[PDB]
C-alpha cells in the first residue's frame, strides 16, 4: 500500500460532495455578494453558536486587529471584509491567513455581533444578491445543518491571505466510547485520545509515514503534519461512533470503517455531523491511513459493507 | 474613479451563469487519481462530439512528442502510475514537464493517450474496474449537463493536473468578417468581437484602458495590458465569436455598460459545440476597456435576459 492507494478503501461511501460543490459556487461570487450571502445564511441558521471554542490565548492572537477595526469607519470596516473575502494582499489580510481556522472563526463571530449592535458597518439595507447567490444561498439552505455548517465554516476559512498548548483532559474525568462491531485498540482509542484532546499520545497510534486524510483535503502526511494538524483544528470535538466493521486487507493490514456522529464546539449538541472514519492498519495495528468523511445523508450511517 | 476592477465585477448581476460547471469539477476533485480517469474516459466516450483534425495535428504537440513516446515505450503498468501522478498533481519529472505545458497541449496529450488505449498501445481502464459511489454520481451529473457545460468541465479538469509557442498570424484585413448584434452599434464592444474573430490582438490590446482587466468564465480578473495581452496570446487563439444581442446602459461617470449574449465555438470542436456566453463590459468615458468578463450562461434562456 500507498497513502494514495489507501485513499480508495471502502468505495462505496457516498461522501457529502455537495458541500465542495457549493463552496466552489461561493467562489465565483463577488466579495459583497459573499458577505451579504454568509449574513443571510447565518442568521437563518436556526443553531446557536458557543465560543467555548476560540479561547483566550487563541483568540487574543486577533485581539490587535479586532481592534484596527473597532476603530475604522463603516466604510474601511466594509474595505476590509471585502478584502478578507477578495483574499486580497493587505497587512489584515496576512494576518488573517496566519491564524487557525477557529481563530478565524472567532474573529468573524465577534464582527457578527458588533455588526447586530451597530458597532460594525451591517449589509445595506434593502441589499439584492445576484441571481447566482440568490441560487447559492438557497442550495446551502436546502442542506442538513451538518452539511450546512461545514459550507459556512470552509467559506470563512478560505479567506483572507496575500498555537497555544492543548492540555488533555483529567484521565478520571474521561470518557470511552463504544463502537457495536470494533474492539480494536488502535481504534478505540484514537476515538478516546481525539476526545479528550490527548494528542500526544493519539500520534504514538500512527506509522511514522502514517497519514491522516480531513473531509474533502488532501491527505495529511507523516507523525509531524499529522500531530501539527491535531494541535491546531483538532481541539474540542466530540467524535461519538456508533458500529463498524474489520476486514482483512492485502499484506496482513486491515482496514475497518465506523460510522457515527461529530460534535463541534461551536454547536455542541445542536448540530451532530454524520461522519464515516476509514482505517487502514499496518500489521502491527498501527494507523497507516485513516480518512475521515463527511457522509451524504444519514442512510450511509449504515452502509458498513466490506 | 468612478469603479475599480472588483466594483466592475458586479455589473449586470442578474446573469446567470453555469456554476454547475465549477460545482462538478469541486466533486470530480474528490474522487481519487484512478477514479478520475476512468470518470473522464467513460464521460468522453459517452458524448458524441468530434475533436477536429486541424487541433489533432496541432504543431505545439513537438513539445509533447519525447514525453508521449517515452509514455508508449513504458510498460502498462508504469504507463498507468505516470497517468495517476498527472491526476495528483505529484512532483515528477513527467508531471513537471506537463505542467509546463499550455493548456492546447495538454488536451492533445489526452486526446494522443486516450488513441492509444482504445488501440491497445496505452493501459486502459481496467476491464473489472467498478466506479466509486462518488464518482458514479459524478458521471452522471456529466452526462446531464449541456456539451458546452461538458467540454468546459472536461478542459478544466485536463488543464488542472500535473504541475508539481508561436502565436497565431492574425487574418488579413481583406479575409475578415463582421459581426452584427442586435441592439448594439458601440464601435469598441464591435472592435472587440471582430479582433477577436482575426486573432488581431495587438490591435484588441488597445480597446483597454492602462489599469483595464479581463475576466475569462470562471477565473479572477486578469489586471493590465501586460497581462491581458499575455493571456490574449496564450489561450484566446481561434475561437469563432458569434455575438447575437445586447443592451447598453449607462453607469456612473459616464462609464457606458454593455451586456451582450451569442454563442463561442473553440477550434477543439469547431461547428460541433457553442458554448452560450454572456460579454459584460464596461467602458470608460473615452470608449476604452476598463473592464469586460465573459461569462458562460446556465442556460439557452439567459440569451434573452438582456435587463440591467
Ligand atoms: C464570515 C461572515 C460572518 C460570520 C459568519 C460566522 C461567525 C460563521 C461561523 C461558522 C461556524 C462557527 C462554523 C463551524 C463549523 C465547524 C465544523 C464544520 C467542524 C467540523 C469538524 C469536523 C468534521 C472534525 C472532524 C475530525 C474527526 C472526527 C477526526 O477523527 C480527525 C480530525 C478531524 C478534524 C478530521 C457574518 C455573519 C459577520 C457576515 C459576513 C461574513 O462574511
Ligand atoms: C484526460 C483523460 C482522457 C482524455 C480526455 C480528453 C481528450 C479531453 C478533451 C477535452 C477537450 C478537447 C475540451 C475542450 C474544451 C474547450 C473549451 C471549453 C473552450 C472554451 C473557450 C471559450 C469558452 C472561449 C472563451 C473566450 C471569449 C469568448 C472571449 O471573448 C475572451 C477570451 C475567452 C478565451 C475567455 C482519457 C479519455 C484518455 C481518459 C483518461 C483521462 O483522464
Amino acid at each position: 500500500f500507498t497513502v494514495d492507494s489507501a485513499r480508495g478503501i471502502f468505495p462505496n461511501t457516498l461522501t457529502a460532495d455537495v458541500v465542495p460543490a457549493t463552496i466552489a459556487r461561493f467562489n465565483q461570487l463577488n466579495a459583497e455578494d459573499q458577505l451579504a450571502l454568509i449574513w443571510f445564511a447565518y442568521l437563518e441558521m436556526g443553531k446557536t453558536i458557543t465560543v467555548a471554542a476560540l479561547g483566550a490565548a487563541n483568540m487574543q492572537f486577533a485581539e490587535i486587529t479586532m481592534n484596527q477595526i473597532r476603530q475604522m469607519s463603516f466604510q474601511e470596516q466594509t474595505q476590509v471584509m471585502c478584502d478578507l473575502a477578495n483574499r486580497t494582499d493587505t497587512p489584515i489580510s496576512r494576518a488573517y491567513g496566519s491564524w487557525t481556522a477557529n481563530i478565524k472563526l472567532g474573529f468573524w463571530y465577534q464582527l457578527g455581533e458588533w455588526m447586530a449592535q451597530g458597532i460594525v458597518a451591517p449589509i445595506p439595507s434593502g441589499y439584492k444578491l445576484s441571481a447566482n447567490a440568490a441560487s447559492v444561498l438557497q442550495a446551502i439552505q436546502g442542506l442538513e445543518s451538518g452539511q450546512q455548517i461545514t459550507v459556512l465554516r470552509n467559506c470563512v476559512v478560505d479567506m483572507g491571505f496575500d498555537e497555544p498548548v492543548v492540555v488533555p483532559r483529567d484521565m478520571a474525568q474521561r470518557t470511552q466510547v463504544t463502537i457495536e462491531g470494533i474492539d480494536n485498540p488502535t481504534v478505540l482509542n484514537y476515538m478516546n485520545n481525539m476526545n479528550a484532546n490527548d494528542f500526544e499520545v493519539l500520534i504514538e497510534l500512527f506509522t511514522p509515514d502514517g497519514a491522516l486524510q480531513p473531509p474533502f483535503q488532501k491527505p495529511i502526511v507523516g507523525k509531524d503534519a499529522v500531530l501539527r494538524f491535531f494541535r491546531e483544528e483538532c481541539q474540542n470535538l466530540k467524535l461519538i461512533p456508533e458500529r463498524g466493521v474489520t476486514e482483512p486487507a492485502d499484506g496482513g493490514y486491515t482496514q475497518i470503517k465506523v460510522t457515527g456522529k461529530v460534535q463541534t464546539p461551536w454547536f455542541g449538541a445542536g448540530v451532530g455531523m454524520n461522519m464515516a472514519w476509514r482505517f487502514l492498519l499496518s500489521p502491527e495495528n498501527k494507523i497507516f491511513f485513516v480518512a475521515i468523511d463527511l457522509l451524504a445523508s444519514p442512510k450511509e450511517l449504515l452502509n458498513l459493507v466490506r
